[PDB]
């Protein structure tokens, strides 16, 4: 049945037996099988993939054909008739701040991306999808159904892009497509760091033997520091304010400037390591710009493998943490540490955590000027708003004050993401990123609600109500199967993000579950995780243990008044207290006197 997986990508990486540190592709963490958990590779499949020609094309890709006796639904119309919502009053979720939803991103995209396909540029490929809506080939667009008023405005579809596969780029037919993944699969900062060797020594200073990040030369915010701009013009920054002509941060991550504030915690983190770095010449001046470097990278990673099991999973995953993440007993060669395709579609899930605005608030938490809160449509490709709008202290606190989003059945997504979406290649900001998902599961797989039902060993509907009592909702199954017309063809993330949510967590039985296992699996088969005996002395842990976000802030940021639990609803000034208070992170066990 193998073939044997094949792929090209980084052409030569060999280990070192001996040495301390992670590689940036993600290779030799297993000694065993090298390439498992790196980077440029398939995506893991815990279940077949399911296509309408049997290896390829995406169901609902000819007219003529169906899954399962019936014509899947469009996306775009699934999106119009089940997610959006008019009134924003009232979904603010009141146990969970900004920053939940922040930090759900930065782990996420720590872990997958799978880069769209161009195999396009100075091309009519992308014209041929743009201006002819003509479906073919690597273009696969969202059309529009009957009586959208995006086609008065718009036209017929929202392009859309075929994602990567492997073994070759170009055309071809053969096995089952597997889609490809462009970062490494352990929680290692490879958003902060790079996932290309290549792309990993050109975000350092390698003037100044420091071992330091390497940062911005021409903006500055209060003497605290900035990402290096993307040089490469077009530019989707400079694109949506060309009067200001600022471009898009350069990072360990395309991404990285996809939205205002995904910028801002990505701005906490670059900063952070060159606090470590410089901290870490202090205690130990003996030491090379590698050693430094290398040493703020392995415990910049073990903050954020820290925050993300100890702070985040509890309040998502909830009753089902348990069942899960058992505690931590040691590590396994045996367990597959990848990202499997799934999951890149579970863990959208935070799409509906997304709240309408974004706010910017004064050294009070106080509204900050005449134009304090900001449409989040607004905002995408947003860098002029923080080099020109007053640095990242005024979001930073609105993430730490402000509610996100609480996941509702009668509001699904919000409309600045499902109507208002801007898309770096393109012009408007009218995309949908409710029905860009639908597509993007029928590209990569993609089984259906009820076979990953089974995956969990849970309820597989059937009928109307064999749906309603799963749900609890008698209107969201009928809209769900009006359009789907059997529960089997529902694609996974309405059918999972549409139950209801499980004891203490912010998703429900199905993703639970999805979410869970992959955690699981890339803990227990990380080499380099922090509670693994080898990677940190017995008093390095310790000190590790102190850390908080709440922190990342009070030595990176000049907001002085903070919560003590930076991940739940909490008021200003009640909830707030010093920096003072907040335990700081001792870095003496990281020294190491010569003689
Ligand atoms: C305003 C906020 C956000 C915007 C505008 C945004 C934008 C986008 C866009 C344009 C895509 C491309 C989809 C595709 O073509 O595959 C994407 C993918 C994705 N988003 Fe978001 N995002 C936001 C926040 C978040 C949050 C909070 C999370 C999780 C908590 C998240 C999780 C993901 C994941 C896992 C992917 C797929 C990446 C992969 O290939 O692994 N996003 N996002
Ligand atoms: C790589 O590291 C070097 C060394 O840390 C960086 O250069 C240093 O940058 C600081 C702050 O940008 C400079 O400090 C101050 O400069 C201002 C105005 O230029 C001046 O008013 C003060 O006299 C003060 O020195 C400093 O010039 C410079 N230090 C040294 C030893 O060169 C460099 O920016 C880093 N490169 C990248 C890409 O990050
Ligand atoms: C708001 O949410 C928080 C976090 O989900 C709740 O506090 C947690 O309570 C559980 C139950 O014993 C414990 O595992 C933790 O000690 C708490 N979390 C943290 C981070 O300390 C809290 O109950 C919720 N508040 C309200 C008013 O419902
Ligand atoms: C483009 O960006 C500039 C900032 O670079 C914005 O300019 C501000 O605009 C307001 C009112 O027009 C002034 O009162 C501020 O003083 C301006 N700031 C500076 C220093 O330029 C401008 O609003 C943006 N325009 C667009 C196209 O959105
Ligand atoms: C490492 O973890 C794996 C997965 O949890 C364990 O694999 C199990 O091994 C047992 C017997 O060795 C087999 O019956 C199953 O094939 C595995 N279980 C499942 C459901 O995956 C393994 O036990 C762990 N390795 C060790 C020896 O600690
Ligand atoms: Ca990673």
């Amino acid at each position: 049945s193998w073939e044997v997986g094949c792929g090209a990508p980084v052409p030569l990486v060999t280990c070192d037996e001996q040495s301390p540190y992670r590689t940036i592709t993600g290779d030799c963490n297993n000694r065993r099988s090298p390439a498992l958990g790196a980077a440029n590779r398939a995506l893991a499949r815990w279940l077949p993939a399911e296509y309408e020609d049997g290896l390829a094309v995406p169901f609902g890709w000819t007219q003529r054909k169906t899954r399962n006796g019936f014509r899947v639904p469009l996306a775009r119309e699934v999106s119009n008739k089940i997610v959006g919502y008019l009134d924003e009053e009232g979904v603010l979720d009141q146990n969970r701040s900004l920053l939940f939803m922040q930090w759900g991103q930065i782990v996420d995209h720590d872990l997958d991306f799978a880069p769209e396909t161009e195999l396009g540029s100075s091309e009519h490929s992308k014209v041929q999808c743009e201006e002819y809506c003509v479906q073919g080939d690597e273009c696969f667009p969202i059309m529009f159904p009957k009586n959208d008023p995006k086609l008065k405005t718009q036209g017929k579809c929202m392009p859309f892009f075929r994602a990567g596969f492997v073994c070759p780029t170009p055309p071809y037919q053969s096995l089952a497509r597997d889609q490809i993944n462009a970062v490494t699969s352990f929680l290692d900062a490879s958003l902060v760091y790079g996932s290309e060797p290549s792309l990993a020594s050109r975000l350092r200073n390698l003037s100044s033997p420091l071992g330091l990040m390497a940062v911005n030369q021409e903006a500055w915010d209060h003497g605290l520091a900035y990402p290096p701009f993307n040089n490469v013009k077009p530019s989707p920054c400079e694109f949506i304010n060309t009067t200001a002509h600022v471009p898009c941060f350069q990072a360990g991550d395309s991404r990285a400037s996809e939205q205002i504030l995904l910028a801002t915690v990505h701005t906490l983190l670059l900063r952070e390591h060159n606090r470590l770095a410089r901290e870490l010449k202090r205690l130990n001046p003996h030491w090379d710009g590698e050693m430094l470097y290398q040493e703020a990278r392995k415990i910049l990673g073990a903050f954020i493998q820290i925050i993300t099991f100890r702070d985040y999973l509890p309040i998502v995953l909830g009753s089902e943490m348990q069942k899960w993440i058992p505690p931590y007993q040691g590590y396994n060669n045996s367990v597959d540490p990848r990202i499997s395709n799934v999951f890149t579609f579970a863990f959208r899930f935070g799409h509906m955590e997304v709240p309408s605005t974004v706010s910017r608030l004064d050294e009070n938490y106080q509204p900050w000027g005449p134009e304090a809160e900001l449409p989040l449509h607004t905002l995408f490709f947003n860098t002029w708003r923080i080099i020109k709008d007053g640095g990242i202290d005024p979001l930073v606190r609105g993430l730490l004050a402000k509610n996100s989003k609480l996941m509702n059945q009668n509001k699904m997504v919000t409309s600045e993401l499902r109507n208002k979406l801007f898309q770096p290649t393109h012009k408007v900001h009218g995309f949908d990123l409710a029905a860009i998902n639908l597509q993007r599961c029928r590209d990569h797989g993609m089984p259906g609600y009820n076979s990953w039902r089974g995956f969990c060993g849970l309820s597989q509907p059937k009928t109307l109500k064999g749906l309603q009592a799963v749900l609890k909702n008698k209107v969201l199954a009928k809209k769900l199967l009006d359009l789907y017309k059997t529960p089997d063809n529902i694609d996974i993330w309405i059918g999972g993000n549409a139950e209801p949510m499980v004891e203490r967590g912010r998703v429900g039985p199905l993703l639970a579950c999805l979410l869970g296992r992959q955690f699981q699996q890339i803990r227990d088969g990380d080499r380099f995780w922090w509670e693994n005996p080898g990677v940190f002395t017995e008093k390095q842990r310790d000190s590790l243990q102190k850390v908080s976000f709440s922190r990342l802030i009070c030595d990176n940021t000049h907001i002085t008044k903070v919560p003590l639990h930076a991940f739940q609803a909490n008021n200003y000034p009640h909830d707030f207290v010093d920096c003072s208070a907040v335990d700081k992170l001792d870095l003496s066990p990281w020294a190491s006197r010569e003689n």
